[PDB]
């Protein structure tokens, strides 16, 4: 990873970029969106359980990136994500808060082949670290629905806004 020696040694070979060459930028925000394993072309996201449902329960005023999408959004979408292409549910309540509790259905994992390195959900929220998990199961265990373990996903970004 870049560091000020990293790109200055790596100077004297001919890249003087610095840390443009180490920054990966995504053009496209749909661009490389997982398509589940079943065919709903959107909705995918609240299928096993949507307690404490919100596909506009996020307090849009609140959430920044800087009309109904699928779910029916009045709320907008960060880094020019298509709300008419991509789905979006939350958890924040105006009334009573109660224990919201949401897991998906199984997305398509492709081959070992792609420019970007990392797999990304764009959240928002005051959440923390042991909330959002990605439950890597094999397809024989999905058919069972008994995940071969889970990986916790880490958060960079200003809470509660888009990140």
């Amino acid at each position: 990873a870049w560091s000020v020696g990293r790109s200055n040694l790596n100077a004297l070979t001919g890249k003087t970029c610095g840390l443009a060459n180490d920054v990966l930028v995504e053009q496209n925000a749909n661009a490389g969106m997982l398509t589940p394993i079943g065919e709903p072309a959107g909705q995918a996201l609240g299928a096993v359980t949507s307690l404490g449902f919100g596909p506009n329960g996020i307090p849009s005023d609140v959430s920044a990136d800087p009309a109904a999408g699928i779910n029916g959004s009045r709320a907008r979408l960060p880094y020019g994500l298509n709300p008419a292409t991509t789905p979006v549910l939350g958890s924040w309540r105006s009334g009573t808060q109660q224990p919201a509790v949401l897991r998906s259905a199984w997305y398509r994992l492709p081959d070992r082949d792609q420019a970007g390195p990392l797999l990304v959900v764009s959240a928002a929220g005051r959440f923390d670290q042991g909330e959002v998990e990605v439950q890597w199961a094999t397809d024989e265990q999905a058919a069972a629905n008994e995940p071969g373990g889970s990986i916790t996903f880490g958060d960079v970004g200003a809470a509660p806004a888009w990140r």
